[PDB]
């Protein structure tokens, strides 16, 4: 058991998540600290298939992927985990403050999540749905990779068509989800159906680079892009380039009306 509480400890408060086969909870556990909670929705998947997320769960610890507390076996489950106070960075960019953000601080936040795929890559595990709707937020720009667990336009086109879902299937991901970032929130392929999405793409098309990005960092999308998964980049090297950006290639950045 080890991480298994009592329902005695937790309170659910207000419902911010309603999912596939479930919904989450801000909420307090022994009522003092304020944590998050996935509440499965009885009769759906069982405590076999939902209870495999927190095995995983177990294994990974790192300061950018969200950090598992808590389990309750016995029905209702509840899944437990630290709360990150600004929601899914796909919120977060479409709302209040993503108009403020400039590309220092999406530069920054995607380093930040490279950093935590970098770790998930080190223990040889794939993520399979990279983007910015499993990206949480928090205070200070903090970033985490969360998962909430089918997108054409996130997944790699070996893995969509042939299911080769490896580690460089989550680096082609990454490409599109610095996209994102850099449009602020629009979804991948403007206009452009899931179906004309692979049989384009199949053909060579990438999107072409978002207006005020510069061309450096439009380079590394492709470079996630390419055809061939050992050719893409890794996510220690994506990581340093990133960390690394306004001085080892964008030193004459220069803010403007958007980016
Ligand atoms: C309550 C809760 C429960 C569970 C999870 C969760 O499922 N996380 C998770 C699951 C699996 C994996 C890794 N696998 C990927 C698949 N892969 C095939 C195998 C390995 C990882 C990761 F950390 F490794 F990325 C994370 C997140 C939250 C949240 C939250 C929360 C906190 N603040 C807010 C504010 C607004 C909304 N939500 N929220």
């Amino acid at each position: 058991d080890a991480w298994e509480i009592p329902r005695e400890s937790l309170r659910l408060e207000v419902k911010l998540g309603q999912g596939c086969f479930g919904e989450v909870w801000m909420g307090t556990w022994n009522g003092t600290t304020r944590v998050a909670i996935k509440t499965l929705k009885p009769g759906t998947m069982s405590p076999e298939a939902f209870l495999q997320e927190a095995q995983v769960m177990k294994k990974l610890r790192h300061e950018k992927l969200v950090q598992l507390y808590a389990v309750v076996s016995e029905e209702p489950i509840y899944i437990v985990t630290e709360y990150m106070s600004k929601g899914s960075l796909l919120d977060f960019l479409k709302g209040e403050t993503g108009k403020y953000l400039r590309l220092p601080q999406l530069v920054d936040m995607a380093a930040q999540i490279a950093s935590g795929m970098a770790y998930v890559e080190r223990m040889n595990y794939v993520h399979r749905d990279l983007r910015a709707a499993n990206i949480l937020v928090g205070e200070n720009l903090v970033c985490k990779v969360a998962d909430f667990g089918f997108p054409i336009k996130w997944t790699a086109p070996e893995a969509a068509l042939y299911g080769r879902f490896t580690i460089k299937s989550d680096v082609w991901s990454f490409g599109i989800l610095l996209t994102e970032l850099t449009t602020k929130g629009r979804v991948p392929y403007p206009g452009m159906v899931n179906r004309e999405v692979l049989d384009q793409v199949e053909r060579g098309y990438r999107m072409p680079c978002p207006p005020e990005c510069p061309e450096s960092l439009h380079d590394l999308m492709c470079q996630c892009w390419r055809k061939e998964p050992e050719e893409r980049p890794t996510f220690e090297y994506l990581q340093a380039f990133l960390e690394d950006y306004f001085t080892s290639t964008e030193p004459q950045y220069q803010p403007g009306e958007n980016l």
